[PDB]
RNA sequence: ACGAGAACACGUAUGCCGAAGUAUAUAAAU
């Protein structure tokens, strides 16, 4: 169980609905998708890295401090205002939060100190139209990009057998030169990675409790969802989009809509996910990653 | 098998226009 540190140094576009939307972190779906496409391009085998590996979502970090998503636990006060405005809780204070030891003023201070990047829109045009030869409008369009301070970035949580971890490290060595976002070929999204161990993160990841904090985007398989939702606090997130090299027409190929729990849901009955298939009318199967990575407290 | 994929904030035009470095007061007294 290692973590992988990511520093960017170039703006990255991550996207929700259009190109001119900017987003800070990315989900396990696009992460596994990038790993899988990099593997296929490299020509190695996918069986090893399909049904053994567990990937957690990407989360941001700052100078020396790491972050995790806000648990969706019922804190019984009544402000319900400063906490709603909080999105990430530093690791130093995680167990303090889950025991209701976080004060309103401390929450305000954390919100004040949480600057880890800013948003930008760069305007771009496209003269590929008749403009080159005849009177034709240049078509302006915008892309949403997000940048980090020189001491920031994203990090991973990965776990599995050591052989799978070695394969993952190889693939990431390959991948640091492809992208991890949107307009990869337009100049966005190259990174350097580094493997680090953290004593505090390790203790947090190997705790023992009664609840569970979901750190990835997963969906229970058909026969286990019924028992999964006995006592659950969760939010669903729709995940759609097109696919890369499935048929002749990109604009005719579009993945089937899929729904999965978010990255902060709390469950009482642990379930195992699966790599659901979201293909139809296609030559090769298309995958989406739904497999949980729990922390028990 | 990444709400992805194609996509030059791009093309036409200037520091110009008018204005004098002037206007006064002897190289002298013993």
């Amino acid at each position: 169980t290692k973590v992988f540190k990511l520093s960017f140094k170039t703006p990255v576009h991550f996207g929700k609905k259009r190109l001119s939307d900017g987003e800070m972190t990315i989900t396990a779906d696009t992460l596994f998708s990038a790993l899988f496409i990099e593997t296929l391009q490299l020509g190695k085998d996918t069986d090893w890295l399909l049904n053994d590996l567990i990937i957690s979502d990407t989360f941001p970090y700052e100078n020396e401090l790491y972050y995790l998503p806000k648990p969706l636990i019922k804190i019984d006060s009544d402000n319900h205002k400063a906490f709603k405005k909080l999105k990430y809780v530093p690791v130093h204070h995680y167990n303090q939060y889950l025991n209701g030891e976080l004060s309103a003023e401390d929450a305000t201070d954390l919100n004040d100190i949480f600057n880890i990047g800013y948003f930008s829109l760069q305007t771009k045009v496209s003269l590929i139209a008749q403009e080159t030869d005849s009177s034709a409008d240049s078509e302006p369009y915008s892309v949403g990009t997000f940048t980090f301070e020189p001491e920031a970035g994203l990090y991973f949580i990965a776990k599995g057998s050591e052989e799978t971890l070695d394969h993952l490290n190889n693939i990431m060595t390959a991948l640091q030169y492809s992208g991890l976002g949107g307009k990869r070929n337009a100049g966005y999204g190259q990174f350097e990675y580094e493997i680090i161990n953290n004593q505090q993160l390790s203790k947090l990841l190997n705790q023992n409790g009664k609840h569970s904090i979901l750190l990835s985007t997963a969906m229970a398989k058909k026969e286990e969802i019924e028992s999964a939702l006995k006592e659950a606090r969760y939010i669903l997130t729709k995940r759609s989009g097109f696919v890369q090299s499935t048929n002749y027409s990109e604009m005719l190929v579009k993945k089937s809509d899929f729904y999965s729990f978010s990255s902060g849901s709390v469950f009482k009955n642990i379930f195992n996910g699966d790599i659901f298939n979201v293909g139809h009318n296609g030559k090769h199967p298309v995958y989406r990653y739904a497999k949980p990575l729990w922390l028990e407290v």
